């Protein structure tokens, strides 16, 4: 089967942050090779009809000049590796659209005797191209640690994501959730739905002035999921019932314009076993919504807090958690692990209660720990200005390990509902 090489995923979302992005394209080989195996890639441009129809997507292709592979898309055969690969380079171009998913579907074509493909998933892969050029202010480099940070909704204004940065004005928090959503039981249709809460639904219905201008600078802003004390949760849905919700989950980030989801499976009741969306609480049924989501949303993030039973099981249907964990984040006081092919660059490896305390802080020790130890996150829960003497505390010496910055003392902050920065401390 084909992959790209880096990332060794077969969809994998690239995001442009400069004018060219650089990877190969890898098959896999089932066999040492011989002097006579040989194959070529080409940009498919018919099969993206057909991966918009699986997917229920509506990608469009990324300009075919804009993609070059080296050597005429010739495949260079390692041997010792039991692969061939081609450089591929996607430069960015003009006349794009900000905010837009692009694809560049690739096939393998002309191949070898030696080579068996079994099927048409194997003979391609998939880049689902986003131009972030301009959506730059999050983005601290290539390597570099990134933040996941949960915002209680009910309470605190997200727009406070944008009172954390670096002295050299980078923004510190990469990803933020909008803790919570709920999965909660929906009697007319005898299925789980999504319940927003008032605040939740607020925050939504007025994300052009909440939420949209975290995205304009570059945050990833996901809908968080809890469950909500009834028979339906995230780790108990059957095959059939996480195929529907995950449609709805879907749905929402498409209809609000958001960057992914996190689940959380707390706080459900046990399920009604007679009811056909529903099955025995499970990581396998965990691990099939995760999946079902991420093919629902293959250019957005699929993550979980590890806590309950919503991480662990490692393949769905025959395909790695590397393709549909796109971050897993742990509870206060431990480091997230991977599992299947996962690295640690997908783990959190600190997580911090900023609202009650524990899980220790972002220190210069801490930072320097979490790098040598592969990790990708650190993760933060329920900041608020009122606190923000204590979470200041906690990021001090940290940003000067992992970015050459530190963190800054605090000058804004926002009130709840309120698009107004107003002047920290002063105002309150
Ligand atoms: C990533 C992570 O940290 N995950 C979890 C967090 O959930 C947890 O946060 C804390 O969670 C507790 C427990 O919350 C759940 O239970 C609440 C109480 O439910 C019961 O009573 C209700 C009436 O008061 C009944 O209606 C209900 O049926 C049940 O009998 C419940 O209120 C809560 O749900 C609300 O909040 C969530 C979002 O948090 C939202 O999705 C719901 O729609 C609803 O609005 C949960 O079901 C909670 O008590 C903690 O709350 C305190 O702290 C927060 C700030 O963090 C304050 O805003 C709040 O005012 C309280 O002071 C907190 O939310 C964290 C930390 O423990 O850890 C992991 O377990
Ligand atoms: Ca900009
Ligand atoms: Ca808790």
């Amino acid at each position: 089967y084909l992959r790209d090489g880096k990332s060794n995923l077969v969809s994998k979302v690239v995001e442009l942050h400069g004018e060219t992005y650089a990877t190969t394209v890898k098959m896999g080989l089932s066999k040492t090779p011989n002097t006579a195996t040989s194959a070529k890639v080409k940009i498919d441009a018919a099969y993206l009809e057909t991966y918009n129809k699986a997917h229920n997507t509506d990608f469009a292709l990324y300009p075919q000049d804009l993609v070059t592979f080296a050597n005429e898309g010739i495949l260079t055969v390692n041997a010792n590796t039991k692969s061939a690969e081609v450089e591929m380079t996607i430069r960015a171009g003009e006349g794009l659209q900000e905010d837009k998913t692009y694809a560049i579907p690739v096939a393998i074509s002309d191949q070898s005797s030696d080579i068996t493909i079994k099927d048409e998933d194997a003979k391609h892969c998939i880049y689902l191209v986003k131009d972030m050029r301009n959506a730059g202010d999050a983005y601290k480099g290539e390597g570099v640690m990134q933040g996941y940070l949960f915002f209680e909704v009910n309470d605190v204004n997200p727009l406070n994501t944008l009172s954390f940065q670096l002295e050299n004005g980078k923004l510190l928090w990469d990803v933020v959730v909008l803790f919570a959503a709920n999965i909660n039981y929906d009697a007319e249709a005898g299925r789980p739905r999504v319940q927003c809460n008032p605040n939740v639904q607020y925050l939504l219905d007025n994300n052009e002035t909440l939420l949209q201008p975290l995205r304009r600078r570059g945050v990833k802003v996901l809908l968080g999921l809890l469950g909500n004390h009834d028979i339906t949760g995230l780790a108990q849905l059957s095959e059939q019932g996480a195929k529907d919700f995950a449609r709805e989950v879907a749905q929402y980030c498409k209809a609000y314009n958001l960057d992914g989801v996190n689940y959380d499976d707390e706080y459900s009741n046990s399920p009604d076993l007679s009811n056909p969306s529903l099955t025995n609480p499970s990581t396998a049924a965990a691990a099939r919504l995760c999946y079902e989501t991420k093919q629902a949303m293959p250019d957005k993030l699929v993550t979980v807090f590890d806590w309950g039973q919503m991480y662990g099981v490692a393949t769905v249907d025959g395909v790695d958690a590397k393709e549909w964990i796109d971050i897993v984040v742990a509870n206060y006081g431990s480091a997230a692990y991977p599992i299947g092919q996962m690295t640690k660059k997908q783990c959190s490896g600190i997580s911090m209660e900023f609202n009650l305390g524990g899980g220790g802080s972002l220190s210069a020790s801490k930072a320097q720990s979490m790098i040598d130890g592969g990790y990708g996150w650190f993760m933060g829960f329920a900041p608020s200005p009122a606190k923000y003497g204590s979470v200041f505390s906690r990021l001090q010496g940290g940003g000067e390990v992992l970015y050459g910055s530190n963190v800054a003392a605090p000058t804004i902050f926002y009130k709840k509902n309120d698009p107004t920065p107003y002047k920290y401390p002063d105002d309150l």
